[PDB]
């Protein structure tokens, strides 16, 4: 299948990602703390269930949540000052908390059912989220011990989100904290601007968009 984008919200953005996130592929989005990744997260959420016309992919979302950070009050929000009716948006949400990194693990394998089950229907999953990406593997993995274990289990996790995306044409996206991945490094910028770097990219050129965090989550 043709490679389909959803829009982040903001055209700054969409520009230098050559359109918007990828199906087939893993967005890996890297920020502390305030940074607007998960806020990126929370609009991608509502963007893609939207027709091509106006950035989406008319799509549902399978949500995997590591430290508690997903806010269904947000989604409402974002949802309505869209236009969109908040009780639906959030409906074509499935949410799944990972309490460990083994679960976590698990998690994106067993998500390839529900995908299955949505794939020739009205709403096939065109996104799916993991925030955060390394957070549990941080905190078990411990010194130069753990590292080789760590490296391997977030490899095979990766791998496991690259079929997905190939396979089901699924836009992956993933947050994290400093190919396989197209990475893109948000900062504060000023005045309460957000500036997101992409780097490394094997076919769009490194750059910068500045872009805002507004009650339609993000936009320029
Ligand atoms: C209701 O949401 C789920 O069941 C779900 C969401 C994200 C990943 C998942 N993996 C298995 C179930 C599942």
């Amino acid at each position: 299948a043709t490679i389909g984008r959803i829009s982040t919200g903001s055209k700054s953005l969409d520009k230098l990602l050559g359109g918007g996130i990828e199906t087939q592929a893993i967005t890996e989005v890297f920020g502390e703390f305030g940074s607007g990744k998960t806020q990126l997260a929370h609009t991608l959420a509502v963007m893609v269930q939207l027709p091509p016309e106006e950035g989406g992919l008319n799509g549902s979302v399978m949500w995997i949540d590591t430290e508690n950070t997903f806010r269904p009050e947000r989604i409402r929000e974002i949802a309505q000052n869209r236009g969109l009716d908040p009780d639906e948006v959030l409906k074509h949400i499935a949410y799944a908390r990972a309490f460990n990194s083994n679960h976590q693990m698990l998690l994106v394998q067993q998500a390839e059912d529900m995908i299955k089950e949505l794939l020739n229907t009205d709403r096939p999953v065109k996104l799916l989220i993991v925030d955060s990406l390394t957070s549990h593997f941080r905190s078990e993995y411990i010194g130069r011990g753990a590292l080789a274990e760590r490296q391997q289990k977030l490899a095979k996790h990766l791998a496991d989100l690259h079929r997905l995306a190939n396979l089901y044409d699924i836009a992956v996206f993933v947050t994290n904290q400093v190919s396989a991945t197209l990475r893109v490094y948000l900062r504060k910028g000023k005045g309460g601007k957000r500036i997101a770097r992409l780097i490394d990219a094997p076919h769009l050129p490194e750059g910068e968009a500045v872009f805002s965090i507004t009650e339609k989550g993000i936009e320029d």
